[PDB]
């Protein structure tokens, strides 16, 4: 009823959208992993009479439900998708997207990691993102590689029309008291990568984490703090 959709509020398999700004939505779905249930976010950005999708809804059936929810709530076709790192909450559902005619993209680093680990593999490689601080344009967004953080390949996404910073899993929500799933993280480099985000996007008005509630720029410093506390 208007609040940001939450883990116990979304049954696994259902997707909800949340309007962030004009032409910008997040998508929220829930999934089970190792016997616990988690929410996750992605982004939808209007691209004229088409849509750009950022990240799957964490699973094949969730991603099919995402496409149906987009058709119900927005009614414009998803033509392209970018996955922001190689984990299943970002690429699981790429096969569904590809069979729905969506062109799927990720950095070569993400594609290699997904392939090696047995996750679904986006079709098209995004060059120009291999060095920290790199940025490229992709439709209505800028893609930025901040350096290793949650994963070595993690990308962030900025929507310049709306000053929306989608941090993906390199950014945590304010209520987080831990650093999430750090299995593939670089805890030592993560604060440096967050500092690069802060320096590059000082005008961000909304910051969206990979999991949990959006907020403002405070999410960046908070993320550095929780990561340093996990490491220390
Ligand atoms: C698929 C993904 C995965 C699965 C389950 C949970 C998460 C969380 C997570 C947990 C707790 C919080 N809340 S919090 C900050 O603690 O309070 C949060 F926000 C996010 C994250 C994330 O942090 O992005 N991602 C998860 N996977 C799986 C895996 C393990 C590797 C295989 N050995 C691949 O790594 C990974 O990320
Ligand atoms: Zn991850
Ligand atoms: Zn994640």
């Amino acid at each position: 009823s208007g609040e940001y959709p939450t883990v116990n509020e979304i049954p696994v398999g259902e997707v909800r959208l949340y309007q962030i700004a004009d032409g910008v939505w997040s998508h929220i779905a829930t999934q089970s992993f190792d016997g616990a249930v988690y929410p996750s976010n992605g982004l939808i950005v209007r691209d004229g009479d088409e849509l750009l999708l950022i990240d799957t809804a964490w699973g094949a059936k969730n991603t099919a439900a995402l496409l149906a929810e987009i058709e119900k709530q927005i009614g414009l076709p998803v033509t392209r998708a970018v996955s922001t790192h190689f984990h299943d909450d970002r690429v699981g559902g790429v096969d569904v997207l590809r069979a729905a005619g969506v062109a799927t993209y990720a950095s070569p680093s993400t594609r290699r990691l997904a392939e090696a680990e047995g996750n679904e593999i986006p079709t098209h490689s995004l060059e120009g993102l291999s060095s920290s601080g790199d940025a490229v344009r992709f439709g209505p967004v800028e893609l930025f590689y901040p350096g290793a953080a949650h994963s070595t390949d993690n990308l962030v996404v900025y929507v310049p029309s709306a000053n929306v910073l989608y941090g993906g899993c390199a950014v945590h929500e304010l209520s987080s008291t831990s650093a999430g799933n750090v299995a593939d993280a670089d805890l030592a480099e993560w604060p440096t990568s967050v500092e690069r985000i802060q320096k590059h996007y000082p005008e961000a008005e909304v910051v969206i984490p990979g999991h949990g509630l959006p907020g403002g720029l405070d999410l960046l410093q908070h993320t550095a703090n929780v990561v340093k506390a996990h490491k220390n």
